[PDB]
Protein backbone atom coordinates (compact mmCIF):
# COMPACT_ATOMS: atom_id res chain seq x y z
CA UNK A 1 0.00 0.00 0.00
CA UNK A 2 1.90 2.91 -1.46
CA UNK A 3 -0.17 6.04 -0.04
CA UNK A 4 -2.59 7.35 -3.32
CA UNK A 5 -5.53 6.46 -4.24
CA UNK A 6 -7.24 3.50 -5.01
CA UNK A 7 -10.96 2.51 -7.01
CA UNK A 8 -13.26 -0.25 -7.86
CA UNK A 9 -16.19 0.31 -9.75
CA UNK A 10 -19.31 -2.19 -10.01
CA UNK A 11 -18.89 -4.47 -13.46
CA UNK A 12 -22.44 -3.57 -14.76
CA UNK A 13 -24.85 -0.36 -13.56
CA UNK A 14 -27.34 -1.21 -11.30
CA UNK A 15 -31.32 -0.35 -10.99
CA UNK A 16 -30.28 3.40 -10.87
CA UNK A 17 -28.06 2.79 -13.72
CA UNK A 18 -25.17 3.93 -11.14
CA UNK A 19 -21.97 1.60 -11.47
CA UNK A 20 -21.32 2.02 -7.06
CA UNK A 21 -17.63 2.37 -7.08
CA UNK A 22 -15.17 2.50 -3.99
CA UNK A 23 -12.48 5.22 -3.67
CA UNK A 24 -10.21 4.22 -1.16
CA UNK A 25 -7.70 7.05 -0.10
CA UNK A 26 -4.37 5.65 1.44
CA UNK A 27 -2.33 8.40 3.00
CA UNK A 28 0.63 8.23 5.35
CA UNK A 29 0.89 4.68 4.29
CA UNK A 30 -2.78 3.31 5.56
CA UNK A 31 -6.45 4.56 4.83
CA UNK A 32 -7.02 7.76 6.23
CA UNK A 33 -10.11 8.61 4.36
CA UNK A 34 -12.58 6.56 1.69
CA UNK A 35 -14.79 8.22 -0.67
CA UNK A 36 -18.45 7.11 -1.94
CA UNK A 37 -18.47 7.63 -5.70
CA UNK A 38 -20.94 5.86 -9.02
CA UNK A 39 -20.63 6.14 -12.80
CA UNK A 40 -23.88 6.40 -13.80
CA UNK A 41 -24.67 5.25 -17.43
CA UNK A 42 -26.91 7.63 -19.17
CA UNK A 43 -24.58 10.76 -18.02
CA UNK A 44 -21.63 8.84 -19.07
CA UNK A 45 -19.54 10.39 -16.30
CA UNK A 46 -18.61 9.92 -12.20
CA UNK A 47 -20.33 10.86 -8.87
CA UNK A 48 -17.13 12.99 -9.30
CA UNK A 49 -17.94 14.59 -12.44
CA UNK A 50 -21.95 14.79 -11.99
CA UNK A 51 -21.77 16.05 -8.54
CA UNK A 52 -19.00 19.51 -9.88
CA UNK A 53 -21.53 19.73 -13.28
CA UNK A 54 -24.99 19.13 -12.02
CA UNK A 55 -25.57 16.95 -14.59
CA UNK A 56 -27.11 13.84 -12.14
CA UNK A 57 -28.61 11.75 -14.39
CA UNK A 58 -31.04 8.31 -12.77
CA UNK A 59 -32.24 5.79 -15.37
CA UNK A 60 -34.60 5.16 -12.63
CA UNK A 61 -36.12 8.00 -10.51
CA UNK A 62 -39.06 6.03 -8.87
CA UNK A 63 -37.23 2.69 -7.88
CA UNK A 64 -34.87 1.81 -5.19
CA UNK A 65 -31.53 3.31 -3.54
CA UNK A 66 -29.12 1.51 -5.97
CA UNK A 67 -26.34 4.55 -4.73
CA UNK A 68 -24.18 5.29 -2.65
CA UNK A 69 -25.81 8.38 -1.34
CA UNK A 70 -25.07 10.63 1.94
CA UNK A 71 -26.72 6.79 4.25
CA UNK A 72 -22.63 5.81 2.91
CA UNK A 73 -20.99 8.37 5.59
CA UNK A 74 -22.13 6.09 7.94
CA UNK A 75 -20.77 2.81 5.89
CA UNK A 76 -17.42 5.13 5.09
CA UNK A 77 -16.26 6.08 8.79
CA UNK A 78 -16.54 2.17 9.54
CA UNK A 79 -13.99 1.40 7.05
CA UNK A 80 -11.57 4.19 8.44
CA UNK A 81 -12.00 2.58 11.46
CA UNK A 82 -11.07 -0.95 10.39
CA UNK A 83 -8.31 0.02 7.95
CA UNK A 84 -9.43 -3.39 5.91
CA UNK A 85 -11.33 -3.29 3.00
CA UNK A 86 -12.16 -6.88 3.49
CA UNK A 87 -13.51 -7.32 7.25
CA UNK A 88 -17.33 -7.26 7.52
CA UNK A 89 -20.50 -9.35 8.26
CA UNK A 90 -23.55 -9.39 6.81
CA UNK A 91 -26.46 -11.19 7.94
CA UNK A 92 -29.26 -10.48 5.19
CA UNK A 93 -29.79 -12.01 1.38
CA UNK A 94 -27.97 -8.97 0.13
CA UNK A 95 -25.92 -7.78 2.85
CA UNK A 96 -27.21 -6.21 5.69
CA UNK A 97 -25.09 -5.42 8.14
CA UNK A 98 -25.43 -4.55 12.10
CA UNK A 99 -21.80 -3.81 12.73
CA UNK A 100 -22.24 -0.34 11.27
CA UNK A 101 -25.93 0.99 12.66
CA UNK A 102 -27.34 4.26 10.98
CA UNK A 103 -26.73 2.34 7.48
CA UNK A 104 -29.72 0.87 6.59
CA UNK A 105 -29.01 0.07 2.46
CA UNK A 106 -26.89 -3.16 1.79
CA UNK A 107 -23.27 -2.43 2.21
CA UNK A 108 -22.29 -5.41 0.44
CA UNK A 109 -21.41 -3.41 -2.51
CA UNK A 110 -18.98 -1.12 -0.70
CA UNK A 111 -16.88 -3.96 1.01
CA UNK A 112 -16.89 -5.96 -2.34
CA UNK A 113 -15.37 -2.90 -4.36
CA UNK A 114 -13.00 -1.83 -1.53
CA UNK A 115 -11.39 -5.38 -2.31
CA UNK A 116 -11.32 -4.90 -6.13
CA UNK A 117 -9.88 -1.17 -5.30
CA UNK A 118 -6.83 -2.52 -2.94
CA UNK A 119 -5.77 -5.31 -5.18
CA UNK A 120 -2.84 -4.13 -6.90
CA UNK A 121 -2.40 -1.31 -4.18
CA UNK A 122 -0.13 0.38 -6.83
CA UNK A 123 -3.55 2.09 -8.30
CA UNK A 124 -4.11 5.71 -9.07
CA UNK A 125 -7.38 7.27 -10.28
CA UNK A 126 -8.49 11.07 -9.10
CA UNK A 127 -7.05 11.89 -6.11
CA UNK A 128 -9.69 13.21 -3.72
CA UNK A 129 -9.44 15.79 -0.43
CA UNK A 130 -11.56 13.92 1.86
CA UNK A 131 -11.56 14.70 5.85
Amino acid sequence: MKDGTYYAEADDFDESGWKDTVTIEVKNGKIVSVDWNAINKDGGDDKDTLSRNGGYKMVEYGGAQAEWHEQAEKVEAYLVEKQDPTDIKYKDNDGHTDAISGATIKVKKFFDLAQKALKDAEKLEHHHHHH
